[PDB]
């Protein structure tokens, strides 16, 4: 009865397996793009069709109209896990694919637009409920919430262990995401693949990897060509300086990339970013995974185009 095969047009078909793939303007192809690359990552029979489109359009109701952290982005960091995963498809179980493409849909679930920082300084509520990792652990609240809603398990043909194991894998993918702990964890995958130690049998290596990889994709708007990278720049620098205001409003001046009299230093910030953050991501991730070559040279790509614009030829 799984003769209900997912297609997409040509240019999609084959532009989809690009790492640079952009999932274009039209929200309502998303589901059906998110539905395609589980079918073929993970298989026509991992969920049942009715139970995934519904857990779809619950979590799509539950991002917001912010600038950037919003359902675009969900899909996009998704779509980079899926290029991942279809490039290095002997290394991962069937709950780790099940789970990682759902991690990443769920990764940034009630975003308001706003970091751990001003929650903190703000004395919101979250706060005191999540003292680290304060909006990713209620990402991962609001993903428990949406999977235990009627006719949302989308993983009921699990045994109560197999269940356990990946809801343990989407909050470890999620936590992961919150960028002060991936200093961290990059420098120790970089200590471990330098002293050859690194052992994909040993979990909490695995755990370490994978949080590598929930990173990278975060990242991804980075690993674009120019022109969806720069104008994705306008887009996450709109909440940045919106965060700024908020925080003048508190009376504590805010640190520069969020100070919106500081436009015209946007160069010098992403030189400072992909130089301390993004290369070294995707440096160590190609070590580990050598297939995700193509995410480096075009961050590569990206950091000489800021570098071009610094001088003042773009
Ligand atoms: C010291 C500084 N840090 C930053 N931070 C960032 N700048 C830019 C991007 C970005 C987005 C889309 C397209 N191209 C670039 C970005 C994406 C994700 C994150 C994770 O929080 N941070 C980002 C700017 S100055
Ligand atoms: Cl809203
Ligand atoms: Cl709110
Ligand atoms: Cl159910
Ligand atoms: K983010
Ligand atoms: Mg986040
Ligand atoms: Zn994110």
């Amino acid at each position: 009865q799984g003769l209900m095969q997912f297609t997409l047009p040509v240019r999609l078909c084959k532009e989809i397996e690009l790492f640079h793939f952009d999932i274009g303007p039209f929200e309502n192809m998303w589901p059906g793009i998110f539905v395609y690359m589980v079918h073929r990552s993970c298989g026509t029979s991992c969920f049942e069709l009715e139970k995934l489109c519904r857990f779809i359009m619950s979590v799509k109701k539950n991002y917001r109209r912010v600038p950037y952290h919003n359902w675009k982005h969900a899909v996009t960091v998704a779509h980079c896990m899926y290029a991942i995963l279809q490039n290095n498809h002997t290394l991962f179980t069937d709950l780790e694919r099940k789970g990682l493409l759902i991690a990443c849909l769920c990764h940034d679930l009630d975003h308001r637009g706003f970091s751990n920082s001003y929650l903190q300084k703000f004395d919101h509520p979250l706060a005191a409920l999540y003292s680290t990792s304060t909006m990713e652990q209620h990402h991962f609240s609001q993903t428990v919430s949406i999977l235990q809603l009627e006719g949302h398990n989308i993983f009921s043909t699990l045994s109560s262990s197999e269940y356990e194991q990946v809801l343990e894998i989407i909050r470890k993918a999620i936590i992961a995401t919150d960028l002060a702990l991936y200093f961290g964890n990059r420098k120790q995958l970089e200590e471990m693949y330098q002293t050859g130690s690194l052992n994909l049998n040993n979990q909490s290596h695995r755990d370490r990897v994978i949080g590598l990889m929930m990173t990278a994709c975060d990242l991804c708007s980075v690993t674009k060509l120019w022109p969806v990278t720069k104008l994705t720049a306008n887009d996450i620098y709109a909440e940045f300086w919106a965060e700024g205001d908020e925080m003048k409003k508190l009376g504590i001046q805010p640190i520069p990339m969020m100070d919106r009299d500081k436009k015209d230093e946007v160069p010098q910030g992403q030189l400072g970013f992909y130089n301390a953050v993004a290369i070294p991501c995707y440096t160590t991730l190609t070590q580990i995974l050598p297939p995700t070559e193509p995410l480096l040279k075009a961050c590569r790509d990206n950091l000489s185009q800021w570098e071009k614009v610094i001088r003042g030829e773009e």
